[PDB]
């Protein structure tokens, strides 16, 4: 599968690291009008949290070069100008977060790509979360969104819990890290991040309603942003339809993690802390020891996620899936 990446922020760079390692995915091109090839190579080589790339990185006037593989580079403000038809780009991965609707992501189709994968939530493109609703994709949909990293953490765990015990209602808190610098629409967010706990909204709990229609209207929540490494944790307080015990929840989650959700949902019982998940490619790692059940239908469930790395692995997953179709 021949892919091109638009945008070389955190996500585009990690999607590229992962796609270089996928045997059936070939990275053909990169586009980003705001950086030069030498900065792109620097940014790709170094990462404060996910380590130096274990391989050789350089560049020339027309490529970024990774372990010898030359990857053509472009600087187009308008993706309609990119040579995707000429380059034979099967799937364009858009990680700019600005061409994230059906009419704007269309530009990659116009430029010659067969399909587009938006690495950001979308109001108009269909949204897919691996292990939740990817079986619902059909090969006539040409533009799709991988939702958000918090949605990717919550939705697999919510699906498992709802399938086994039913969710009547749930309230979610995410203790959310500073990913990168991501302030006149959000006053709390313009305060110094570095020493503060900063409450914030989130649409993650409601976007689960898109990929799990049966949970529509049954979840909401909020976030506390903290100044830690790029690993966050979801704190899900659910009212259940059916009585259960915490050991039963553990077995159900563990079975899904070892079975149908292998590689997407993880499971631990160790005395973990957030930095133990830097680089973890799961969407959601259930922390069995951190959760707590009060009564047979009322439980707090806890799940970790590297908010860049698991998401970016799911992106390349969705790319292969959309291609396998
Ligand atoms: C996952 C990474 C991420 O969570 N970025 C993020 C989201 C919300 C806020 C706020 C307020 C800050 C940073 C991702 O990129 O999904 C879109």
């Amino acid at each position: 599968v021949r892919v091109a990446i638009n945008g070389f922020g955190r996500i585009g760079r990690l999607v590229m690291r992962i796609a270089l390692s996928r045997p059936n995915v070939e990275v053909v091109a990169l586009n980003d009008p705001f950086i030069t090839n030498d900065y792109a190579a620097y940014m790709f080589k170094y990462d404060s949290t996910h380590g130096r790339y274990a391989g050789e990185v350089s560049h020339d006037d027309k490529h970024i070069i990774v372990d010898g593989k030359k990857i053509a580079t472009y600087q187009e403000r308008d993706p309609a100008n990119l040579p995707w038809g000429s380059s034979n780009v099967d799937i364009a991965i858009d990680s700019t977060g600005v061409f994230k609707e059906l009419d704007t992501a269309q530009k990659h189709i116009d430029a010659g790509a067969k399909k587009v994968v938006i690495t950001a939530p979308s109001s108009t493109a269909p949204m897919f979360v691996m292990g939740v609703n990817e079986e619902k994709y059909t090969s006539d949909l040409k533009i799709v969104s991988n939702a958000s990293c918090t949605t990717n953490c919550l939705a697999p765990l919510a699906k498992v819990i709802n399938d086994a015990f039913g969710i009547e209602e749930g309230l979610m808190t995410t203790v959310h890290s500073l990913t990168a610098t991501q302030s006149h629409k959000d006053w709390r967010g313009g305060r110094t991040a570095s020493g503060n706990i900063i409450p914030s909204s989130t649409g993650a709990a409601k976007a689960v309603g898109k990929v799990l229609p049966e949970l529509q209207g049954k979840l909401t929540g909020m976030a506390f942003r903290v100044p830690t490494v790029d690993v966050s944790v979801v704190d899900l307080t659910v009212k259940l339809n059916k009585e259960t015990t915490y050991d039963e929840i553990k077995k159900v989650v563990k079975a899904a993690a070892e079975g149908k959700l292998k590689g997407v949902l993880g499971y631990t019982e160790d005395a973990v802390v957030s930095s133990d998940f830097l680089g973890d490619s799961h969407s959601s790692i259930f922390d069995a020891s951190a959760g707590i059940q009060l009564s047979p239908k009322f439980v707090k469930l806890v799940s970790w996620y590297d908010n860049e790395y698991g998401y970016s692995t799911r992106v390349v997953d969705l790319v292969e899936h959309v291609a396998k179709a």
